[PDB]
């Protein structure tokens, strides 16, 4: 179980990333 | 700015991605 | 510019750090 | 094995997505 939830965690935690990313990304044309 | 708040961001996101993957790496040990 | 392709590549890498991520999580479930 | 073969590669792909981070931080000062 556990297992699976570590997996679903750290996949929310690298499309949280990619949030962070695309704005940073977007930023960089300033 | 919001770039440095975003990348600072992102560098979290991960490391919180990372230390999960850790934790499911070794359930499958078990 | 370099941090153009610097935050491009880190990209790319969670693509492929989550597609591989969705075949982890599906093996579970077998 | 395939699922823990996964997470291998995830994890490398984090770590190269580290790494494009933390030179994209350092420019961020230029
Ligand atoms: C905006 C910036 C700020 C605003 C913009 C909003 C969105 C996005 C950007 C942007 C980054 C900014 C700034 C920064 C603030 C600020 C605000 C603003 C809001 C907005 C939301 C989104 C959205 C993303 C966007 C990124 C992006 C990062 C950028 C950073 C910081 C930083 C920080 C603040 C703060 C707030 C907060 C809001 C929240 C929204 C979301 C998400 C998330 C996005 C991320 C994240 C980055 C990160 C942090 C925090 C933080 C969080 C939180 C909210 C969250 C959330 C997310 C992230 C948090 C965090
Ligand atoms: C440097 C930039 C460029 C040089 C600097 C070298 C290192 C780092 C940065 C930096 C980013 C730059 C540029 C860019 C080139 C360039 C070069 C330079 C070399 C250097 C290595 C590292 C190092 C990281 C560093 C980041 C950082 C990113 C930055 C980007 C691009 C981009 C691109 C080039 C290219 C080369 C190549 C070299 C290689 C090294 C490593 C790693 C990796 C780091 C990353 C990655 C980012 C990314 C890419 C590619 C790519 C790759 C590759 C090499 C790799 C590798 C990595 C990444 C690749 C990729």
């Amino acid at each position: 179980a556990e297992a699976e939830s570590a997996l679903e965690y750290a996949q929310q935690a690298l499309e949280k990333a990619q949030l962070a990313l695309q704005a940073a990304r977007q930023a960089l044309k300033a």
